[PDB]
């Protein structure tokens, strides 16, 4: 069943994502684009830091065992 | 300080790679094409299997926390 994401930005602004356990990071990066905006929020600088990682693109993102009551931090560089 | 890979493959031979632990995945995977041979172990179709998953190319080796003293199984598609 899909999975909630709550993310985290550098300003402090808070958002979700739902996303399919199967779905990898970039595809989470893609809906952040959508969701932020491509001029903030490019796929290509976003960096996301869970659990002491930053999360790679083409792990499916269940394998990163995040909780919808923990935050994903999303920072662009 | 590196760190010690013990693989085994599905004729359940066993062989160990040393790494560095910000090397990724796919540097493991082309130490075992030559270690093993890009006629039975090609880059390519290597699958690495640890901890119930598919380990991916681009993860740093050390964010998958493998312990010198179990297996990652390598099965080639």
């Amino acid at each position: 069943m899909a999975v909630t994401i709550t993310l985290k930005t550098l300003q402090q602004q808070t958002f979700k994502i739902r996303m399919e356990p199967d779905e990898t990071v970039k595809v989470l990066k893609e809906k952040i684009e959508a969701e932020k905006g491509r001029d903030a929020f490019p796929v290509a600088g976003q960096k996301l830091i869970y659990a002491g990682k930053i999360l790679s693109d083409d792990v499916p993102i269940r394998d990163y065992r995040i909780d919808e009551k923990n935050f994903v931090v999303v920072m662009v560089t």
